[PDB]
């Protein structure tokens, strides 16, 4: 097993989470906190002006080729209709790496579930694809059910869940490997 900077940061960053310290004063950048089911993901996520910068500086905006989950700079509210949050497929088997997990198909079958908490809230978001290979903004619910079943059906497996326009959508990309999560 590899230990080094990343690996402690990140380990202690989510000591202080597990302790209820806000990282917000830590980073203003900080939004919620990701955490998915039967995986090493429990990370911190952050936002900026765009979809570049924390792809090599850490939590604290140091330089970090490991980075730091990201969301889309375009979304606004947790009542987004999908919210996308972006990671590295690090090699240490950290950060994005578990997404490969949903290649499994017993593992997908199984329901791990997305957990996003967010200033003492928790959201379940029940994963309903996984596919290797990104809309924010839908312009009314055609476009956004058209993208919903576009994502299904690119799903290496089907999923027993059968998500809908009434439902919102949590997506995790690699910067590829993506899943999708309804609540």
């Amino acid at each position: 097993t590899k230990y080094n900077h990343d690996t402690k940061i990140s380990s202690e960053l989510q000591k202080k989470e597990y302790k209820k310290e806000d990282l917000s004063k830590i980073n203003s950048d900080f939004k919620f906190w990701l955490s998915v089911e039967n995986t090493n993901i429990n990370y911190p996520v952050v936002q900026s002006k765009d979809n570049s910068y924390y792809l090599d500086k850490d939590f604290y905006k140091k330089d970090s080729i490991s980075g730091t989950l990201f969301m889309d700079y375009r979304n606004k509210s947790i009542d987004d209709k999908n919210i996308i949050i972006y990671g590295h497929n690090m090699k240490n088997k950290t950060m994005f790496n578990n997404l490969n997990k949903f290649k499994d198909a017993d593992f997908f079958k199984k329901n791990n579930k997305i957990k996003i908490t967010l200033n003492g809230k928790e959201f379940l978001y029940d994963v309903f694809s996984a596919y290797i290979v990104l809309k924010t903004n839908f312009n009314n619910e055609s476009d956004y059910q058209n993208y919903i079943n576009d994502i299904t059906s690119k799903s290496l497996y089907k999923s027993p869940i059968k998500v809908n326009s009434n439902d919102k959508i949590v997506t995790l990309s690699t910067c590829a490997m993506v899943i999708h999560g309804r609540l």
